[PDB]
């Protein structure tokens, strides 16, 4: 029994962190990929994590498995048709993927990620694969899905082919670009390769949204708003850290993409202190509930929904409060934006 089984919105989750570990195995084996496990539950067992890892533990997770799917066409447009997939049965009707196009390809990125070999398979066409494969889910599993492109912050050189991808497939699915990454990169967010891709999306009006405060000071969080302009922050639990920053954020009604199961895996949260979620619902934030990464978490949207509902005392009324709010801070167009705001009242009331 879902905690809240009503229709609902998520904003941030990753596509390379959604992944059946079946399929892995499937394309794994079919091209003669190495991987730690070669059973599903094992798989899942040595990718995801139940305590807090350092940052090199926690990137290191992928290392295990993207190799069996960057590069490989079928491999790309297939997880992008599971994971609508994964969402419908979520009771997810509204979702925003993200991901690197890069960390898909193996032909053109200068930095070849994950060490594979010089292959084929370009940034654009990765982004055209996901597209279908989103689009065929769509249809199938009846779940409205859009697209957002993520700039790495180790690899400010990408971010202007980012923002041209964004452009190029606007509406077929891409309706944002984001920043991810470490944070903890001394002036990441400063990264001239950043900035400019970030003004070019403003120029060209593409949607913003940006990991910033997650395991960043407050100060990464500023970055993003005033020099980045973005539209949404990703996490932003350390907005809490510069009050002055907070109160302006809550007077813009600056949207804050939550990922409470997420944030304490990771140690972004310490369980000692109040959840930033708790704060964001007593001071009627906008704000949204997200997995982030369910392969690598070992959970669902509910696994967010029960640690609310249950161990911080949620309600329906908060819970129906927030996926207005992510509706209503969606990046769809203006109408679409309506029709799933309507579709949620008429769900709600
Ligand atoms: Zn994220």
């Amino acid at each position: 029994t879902p905690a809240f089984d009503k229709p609902k919105v998520e904003l941030h989750v990753h596509l390379d962190g959604a992944i059946k570990p079946e399929t892995i195995l499937y394309y794994g084996k079919r091209r003669g990929i190495a991987l730690p496990a070669d059973t599903p539950e094992e798989l899942q067992n040595i990718i995801g994590m139940d305590k807090p890892l350092t940052l090199p533990d926690f990137l290191a997770k992928f290392d295990y498995y993207m190799p069996a799917i960057a590069g490989c066409r079928d491999a790309i447009k297939r997880i992008a048709y599971e994971f609508v997939e994964m969402k419908a049965k979520d009771g997810v009707v509204y979702v925003e993927v993200r991901y690197s196009p890069h960390l898909l390809a193996n032909s053109k990125v200068e930095p070849i990620p994950w060490n594979q070999a010089e292959g084929d398979l370009t940034p654009d066409e990765v982004v055209s694969l996901v597209n279908q494969g989103l689009q065929e889910g769509e249809r199938d599993f009846g779940v409205k899905v859009r697209s957002i492109l993520c700039c790495m912050r180790h690899q400010p050189s990408w971010s202007s082919e980012v923002v041209e991808l964004c452009k190029k497939y606007r509406e077929q699915t891409v309706v944002a670009i984001d920043l991810a990454g470490d944070e903890t990169i001394e002036g990441s967010s400063l990264f001239p390769g950043h900035v400019q891709a970030y003004a070019e999306a403003v120029k060209s009006g593409v949607h913003r949204t940006v990991h910033a405060g997650e395991v960043g000071s407050a100060n990464v969080v500023k970055e993003a708003v005033d020099t980045l302009k973005t539209e949404r922050l990703g996490h932003g639990y350390h907005t809490l850290e510069d009050t002055t920053l907070y109160n302006r954020l809550r007077q813009e009604n600056m949207h804050f993409e939550i990922c409470p199961w997420s944030s304490y895996l990771t140690g972004a949260w310490k369980p000692d202190t109040e959840h930033a979620v708790i704060r964001f619902k007593n001071d009627q934030v906008n704000y949204s509930l997200n997995t982030d990464d369910p392969l690598i978490f070992k959970s669902t949207l509910d696994t967010d929904y029960q640690m609310t509902k249950k161990d911080m005392g949620f309600t329906e009324e908060e819970f129906k409060r927030l996926n207005i709010n992510a509706a209503k801070s969606s990046f769809l167009p203006e109408d679409e934006k309506k029709e799933l705001l309507d579709l949620l009242y008429k769900a709600y009331r």
